[PDB]
């Protein structure tokens, strides 16, 4: 039993591709073994991107792993919903609904907003990168005219780098006029340790500023550097470190040869990398289902130019989406489950805050539950109030 | 599709239309094969080369008309049809000219039921009393704002 | 340290007892904010060591 499926790794996903060869071996079966077909392209070049699915496709897979930016996104689930195909990424979630699309990355939108009224935040300052979508930016601006916010947002992404610094102090000069002392930066794990070294260099890190990593990846950066400061700093984890299912993954991942398993010689991983092994588990699982369903998918490498005008999808395909959209294990990102888009349910963030000792959970996040809070209160605080005994005497 | 097909049909240049999600379909084959495109459509968020857009930029005189009528609180309805280009344009000068924008998406309304967002939508442009109000959106859905 | 500790912006000055203040990195504390004083000895400025 040979299912060949695609594989689009953007150039520098080293880790993720090194957690993409570990899912293989992980969850590797007699009953079937998965072939990938791995193509390396620039993922933002649409064009490119193009063309490595309709390879893909020709080629005949059954299913499709892969990541999109903000710009590439439209031509995957277009043509994945044209042709049928199913198509398996880590990358941000799509804004609507989108079949033949599953998305291992949970919506963050939720807990952002639920941490902010935690924090009772009514003025605060929200630096944002466009490479992930304005959709949570819509979130909390659509959120500020509700819950009645002055939202101070600022595209931090279009800054050219070679250059990068006369613009950060003209940024902090404008979150000054309001002396902004809570910012938000949804930015990715790289964007944000440039923020946080300039936050340093100026020294607004001190107590007094309250920063919120907007991102599922809170200890996947260096937060060495702003520990110390004394400005408070939030973020989101998805990547449970305490459960003895990804303490036992790291306990073979930190010993795997960085030689061969490039960045992965480590005792963290990003929250990117960690969708893709799961991604492999679901992909597994999915396939699984549908021998043990006695459901007969199989064909070969002649579906053909995708470019087939009529274009005419296989019915095999219908089949395939039902089954990956119906699978439901434990992975490293907490419970998987999906709906009948393709968007995770029934799924957990853990809010972390960093203290002086260092990262610590102070609560999670349901989509049904929202916010609640863990042990973790300090108490108490000096609460041993005086005794004052006094008479009654006018 | 349509694009490859008036391709090797050879044709010298191509004129038509894209939406915010096919755009970077057209910008992107159109670099690739050297294929110029001619489009009446909303300028593109960079320097595309071989496009040729007939749609001047708005960005800047809308900016400049705020700054006439000396606006420093207004409500800003947008519509993601056309990019966020320009609500991205009012939010970085509201920061420098130091503006109070209530940005609003009056896109994603589902329009089968589309009256209870609507009386929610100018409840909250009630909260800070708007009385200034940016239509950025269609000829189609600015009618359905105004009435 | 002092940067790491943030002992580096407004209100503190510190002054490096030594002949070569522009011996040292500088760049660090020099976006801080507080005031860093020193000695120099060797005077770029002259055209002999220019
Ligand atoms: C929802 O998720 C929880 C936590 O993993 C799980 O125990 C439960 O079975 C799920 N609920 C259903 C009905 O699938």
């Amino acid at each position: 039993n040979s299912i060949q499926i695609g594989g689009l790794f953007p150039r520098g996903a080293d880790q993720e591709y090194s957690a993409f060869r570990v899912g293989m071996v992980q969850f590797s079966t007699s009953e079937f073994r998965l072939t990938p077909h791995i193509d390396n392209l620039e993922v933002a070049n649409s064009f490119a991107v193009t063309n490595a699915f309709c390879s893909q496709f020709s080629r005949g897979v059954y299913a499709i792993f892969g990541f999109y930016d903000k710009k590439s996104v439209n031509t995957i689930t277009s043509f994945c919903g044209t042709l049928h195909v199913s198509f398996i990424t880590p990358s941000f979630p799509t804004d609507g609904t989108h079949p033949f699309v599953i998305q291992m990355r949970p919506d963050l939108k939720g807990a952002l907003l639920s941490l902010i009224e935690y924090y009772q935040w009514d003025k605060f300052a929200y630096l944002y990168d466009s490479d992930r979508g304005l959709s949570t930016l819509q979130a909390v601006l659509d959120s500020a005219a509700e819950k009645k916010w002055q939202v101070t947002a600022i595209n931090v992404g279009n800054i050219n780098n070679d250059k990068k610094d006369e613009t950060y102090r003209s940024l902090f000069q404008d979150l000054e006029l309001k002396k902004e002392r809570r910012v938000i930066l949804d930015c990715e794990r790289d964007k944000v340790n440039d923020i946080v070294d300039q936050v340093i260099t100026i020294g607004k890190h001190v107590k007094g500023y309250h920063y919120i990593i907007a991102n599922l990846g809170f200890t996947d950066g260096d937060l060495l550097k702003i520990q110390f400061g004394g400005a408070e700093v939030s973020g989101f984890q998805i990547v449970d470190y305490d459960d003895s299912l990804v303490s036992k993954f790291i306990e073979r991942w930190s010993t795997l040869e960085e030689k061969e398993y490039p960045g992965a010689h480590t005792a963290t991983i990003k929250y990117t990398s960690a969708l893709t092994y799961d991604a492999v588990q679901v992909m597994t699982e999915a396939f699984r289902n549908l021998r043990k369903q006695r459901i007969e998918i199989s064909r070969r490498g002649n579906a053909g130019d995708c470019l087939a005008n009529p274009a005419v999808p296989w019915g095999q395909g219908v089949e395939i989406e039902r089954a990956l959209k119906q699978v439901q294990v434990e992975g490293l990102s907490g419970n998987i489950k999906f709906d009948q888009n393709g968007k995770r349910i029934n799924y957990t963030i853990n809010i972390m805050e960093l203290k002086t000792n260092g990262p610590r959970k102070i609560g999670y996040w349901s989509e049904v539950d929202k916010m609640v809070l863990t042990e973790d209160d300090t108490s108490g605080l000096e609460q041993k109030t005086v005794v004052v005994t006094t008479i009654l005497e006018s």
